């Protein structure tokens, strides 16, 4: 097919294999800019102008997984690891709501210290404060997704990573695709508002690879989808492969907009690290959700996933009134409530 013939098929919802593969793989300027105003659109009419800021804790880098491209992986001697305590976090969190965050993030390795206690205690406490709370933690027993859901907890980022069985069971070795899609299964039954996505150029992973990966959240309909470009990590066996690519990981934001009309789509922070400016090109081609780092001084440093993270370097209150500001320059309004999913229900 040519370029107006997909476009045409993506505008009248014929989402097929082969559809998919074709946006993937034409690489026109003039295409890829004409899919881009499509979800950009899509995006205006179905979740409108508001930019919702969740304010991400990051609050331990300590990791009992050893993920091949993942700078906190068990194996990285050559990071300095470090542990919030329950009341550090609690203050954290409450700084961070009085700047006006509606959403506060807590993102750690796998780290068994705090599991399942500790959170419960962190998430009740936050919960007081009157914002949602949304978690990140890896993979864990359904015993603990339940405290933690009877604890307060609203919603659960967990990234599929990649569609691909084979590949993710090489990337993955401690687990499987099996186990990270029955935690989200798991998660969705609790009744947590429920995220995943995906790591765009993974050494291994083919233009169908994504495909399949548009179509599992396509199958599930995923409450929130988390996109990033892969970023190797020189502490890593991944250390030399290639970067992912901007254009191609944007047209995944893109598609999953068109996709899932309704959902909550971050502009992820390896974006904004790959490309100046990459998270403000994100929030126009489909996203809706920016997380401004607020992991406290002396640790943001320390939260490596991947190297050059932007913002690491500013004093750690920096993000949530540079988001502020980004959000307005873009024409665009803060959320106004917790911002969950407002489901449009459609044929
Ligand atoms: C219209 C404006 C002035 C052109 C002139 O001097 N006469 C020129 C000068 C710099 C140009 C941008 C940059 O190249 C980056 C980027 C390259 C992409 O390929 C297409 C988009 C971008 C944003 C460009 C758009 C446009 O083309 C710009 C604004
Ligand atoms: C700012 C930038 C350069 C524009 C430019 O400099 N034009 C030339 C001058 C244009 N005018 C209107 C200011 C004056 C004209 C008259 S004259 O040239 O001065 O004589 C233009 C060129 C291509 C544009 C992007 C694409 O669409 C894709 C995408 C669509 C989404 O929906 C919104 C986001 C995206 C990323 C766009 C953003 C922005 O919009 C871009 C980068
Ligand atoms: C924490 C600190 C001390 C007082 C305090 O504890 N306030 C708690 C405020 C609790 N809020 C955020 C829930 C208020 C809301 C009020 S309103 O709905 O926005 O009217 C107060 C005093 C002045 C406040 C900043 C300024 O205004 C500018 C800016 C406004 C934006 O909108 C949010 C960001 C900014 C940077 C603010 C953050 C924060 O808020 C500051 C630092
Ligand atoms: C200037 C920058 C490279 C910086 C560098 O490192 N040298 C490159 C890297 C990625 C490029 C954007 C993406 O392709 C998407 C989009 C495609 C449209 O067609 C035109 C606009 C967009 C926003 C592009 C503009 C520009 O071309 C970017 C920012
Ligand atoms: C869009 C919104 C209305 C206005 C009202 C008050 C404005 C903020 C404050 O001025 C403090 C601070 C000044 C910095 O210089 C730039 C960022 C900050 C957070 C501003 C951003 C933005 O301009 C705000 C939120
Ligand atoms: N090198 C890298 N490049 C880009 N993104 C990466 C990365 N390493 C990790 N990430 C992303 O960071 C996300 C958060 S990892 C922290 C949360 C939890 N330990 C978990 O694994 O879910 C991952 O889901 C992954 O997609
Ligand atoms: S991706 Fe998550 S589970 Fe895997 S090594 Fe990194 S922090 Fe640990
Ligand atoms: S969001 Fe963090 Fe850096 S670009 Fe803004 S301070
Ligand atoms: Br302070
Ligand atoms: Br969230
Ligand atoms: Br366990
Ligand atoms: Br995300
Ligand atoms: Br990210």
């Amino acid at each position: 097919m040519t370029g107006r013939e997909i476009l045409e098929k993506l505008e009248r919802r014929e989402f097929t294999r082969e559809v998919l593969k074709e946006a993937l793989s034409i690489n026109d300027r003039g295409f890829n800019e004409a899919l881009f105003k499509l979800a950009d659109e899509i995006r205006r009419k179905y979740v409108g102008d508001e930019v919702h800021i969740r304010a991400i804790i990051e609050f331990s880098n300590v990791c009992r997984k050893n993920c091949l491209y993942c700078g906190l992986r068990r194996d990285n001697k050559n990071l300095k690891r470090y542990r919030m305590t329950p009341e550090e976090i609690v203050e954290r969190a409450r700084l961070a709501v009085q700047f006006g965050a509606k959403t506060i993030v807590l993102q750690s390795g796998e780290d068994p210290y705090x599991m399942p206690d500790v959170i419960s205690d962190i998430v009740k406490e936050i919960k007081k404060m009157g914002v949602a709370v949304t978690l990140s933690l890896g993979e864990w027993p359904r015993e603990y997704y339940e405290k933690w859901k009877e604890a307060g907890a609203d919603r659960y980022l967990l990234r599929h990573e990649t569609a691909n069985p084979v590949l993710h069971r090489k990337l993955r070795p401690d687990t499987s695709f099996e186990n990270r899609l029955n935690c989200l299964l798991t998660l969705k039954e609790l009744g947590y508002e429920t995220g995943a996505g995906s790591m765009v150029g993974l050494p291994g992973q083919t233009i169908d690879d994504l495909v399949d990966d548009l179509l599992f959240l396509k199958e599930h309909d995923f409450d929130m989808v988390g996109i990033g470009p892969f970023i190797p990590h020189p502490d890593t066996p991944l250390a030399n492969e290639k970067k992912g690519d901007f254009t191609l990981t944007l047209k995944m934001v893109a598609l999953t907009r068109i996709l899932l009309p309704d959902s909550n789509i971050p502009a992820t922070t390896a974006m904004g690290t790959i490309v100046p400016g990459g998270r403000e090109i994100t929030l126009r081609c489909g996203a809706n959700v920016i997380m401004p780092n607020w992991t406290p001084s002396p640790y943001r440093q320390l939260y490596q996933l991947y190297p050059g993270k932007i913002c690491v370097f500013e004093k750690d209150t920096a993000c949530i009134p540079c988001v502020m500001k980004m959000i307005e320059l873009l024409g665009r309004k803060p959320g106004r409530d917790w911002g969950g999913r407002k489901r449009v229900f459609e044929t």
